[PDB]
């Protein structure tokens, strides 16, 4: 697994990480990418979408398993321990999934990675994100719950 | 002994290694050299030497000790065994001596760089090399058996 921080002012500002098929940055947040070798790469971004295109040599291409449909409840293995559930976003801790650690992936217990967080601050006495998956068929698309600033 | 990889795109693509009087660079391939010492130093490429100039401050001048005459037949230090031939290059194993390592000198057992690889990548079920050297008085000369490419 390949998952960097991005080097901003030479300390840590973001978290880039590589997926299956193509390689992915955060483009949300700006800063220079620790890696050399994504640091002679052209960048791809959409009006929302802030996603760096795959131009990594084959090779070391497609790190991860990307992740199909039907989301179980079950764990989901998370940086800071496992998440479980199914109707959005994990109730995390509170304290926990505050800001500065931009572009962090949440993995299945397979090694699938479920999704990709591009926000979430804060849900209350719990908390849920603001991230991006397949949406039924496929389809890259982003949920935002209110309240939601990246994290 | 000051043997440096040459940095293209953050992996290794050449081998600068620097020598007793002046310092080298194989400037046959490109690439950023890796060391910043030499990172500031104007290039003297000829039409067919492919040498950098020696600009190192004379406190690490003459890294080695170059090679006269009277080639022996006898062992060569060489990065991947000794060498022992006379009439031309050392009937290095199959395998061996293929590409991407360009720029190494096989060295005399007493520590005299006899000669530089400029390619020869194969010469059959042994395989010979193309490298310069003195000539047999002191010059600089090539020789290139047929079917030589940089290795």
């Amino acid at each position: 697994d390949k998952t960097f921080p991005i080097m901003l002012n030479g300390q840590v500002n973001g978290y880039a990480c590589v997926v299956g098929g193509r390689v992915f940055k955060p483009l949300h947040v700006e800063g220079r990418i620790d890696n050399e070798q994504l640091a002679a790469i052209k960048l791809k971004k959409a009006s929302i979408y802030d996603l760096e295109y795959g131009d990594v040599p084959q090779c070391m291409k497609s790190d991860t398993l990307q992740y199909t449909s039907d989301k179980p409840p079950g764990f989901y293995n998370w940086h800071h321990g496992a998440v479980q559930y199914e109707n959005n976003r994990f109730t995390v801790p509170r304290g926990v999934g505050g800001k500065g650690d931009s572009g962090r992936p949440i993995l299945d217990n397979k090694g699938r990675v479920v999704a990709i967080v591009l926000g979430g601050v804060n849900e209350g006495s719990r908390t849920a994100l603001s991230v991006v998956t397949w949406n039924q068929k496929g389809v890259t698309v982003k949920d935002t719950p209110e309240g939601s600033e990246p994290w």
